[PDB]
RNA sequence: GGUUCUCCCCGAAAGCUAUUUAGGUAGCGCCUCGUGAACUCAUCUCCGGGGGUAGAGCACUGUUUCGGCAAGGGGGUCA
């Protein structure tokens, strides 16, 4: 009858909604620690950083080369 | 610098490694949630082990104080 229908257990899941209060768990810094490039706006790294050191996918040869007749 | 409602469960790290890196970041180490298997792990008993630290010692590496024998050396004496 329309008003009583609801969805399945477990379908429906809230959602984490960060910055309010202290009761939330997370609340002040929300999940992301203090400071550091990580807890800025924008922060984080482009895939496959490793902080300087040259990355897993440079240090290792590039190999093969890709047929036209495979495809 | 700041990041706003509430209860319940578990709960770290400030280490290694690398870095124009050192107040940053990444992988591992430590937290957590989930998914499966073996007596898997922990505590203590009685066995098997390798070590070369504490201590001790002076054959070796050097160092060190005495006493006994003593080549070899330092002072003297000749035609
Ligand atoms: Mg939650
Ligand atoms: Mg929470
Ligand atoms: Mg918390
Ligand atoms: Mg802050
Ligand atoms: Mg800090
Ligand atoms: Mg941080
Ligand atoms: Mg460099
Ligand atoms: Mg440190
Ligand atoms: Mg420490
Ligand atoms: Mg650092
Ligand atoms: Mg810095
Ligand atoms: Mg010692
Ligand atoms: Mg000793
Ligand atoms: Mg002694």
């Amino acid at each position: 009858r329309l008003n009583t229908l609801s969805p399945a257990e477990g379908s429906k899941k809230a959602g984490k909604r960060l910055g309010r209060g202290i009761g939330s768990g997370l609340g002040k810094t929300g999940g992301r620690g203090h400071k550091g490039q990580k807890s800025r706006s924008g922060g984080g790294v482009r895939r496959g950083f490793e902080g300087g050191q040259m990355p897993l996918y440079r240090r290792l040869p590039k190999f093969g080369f890709t047929s036209r007749k495979a495809a």
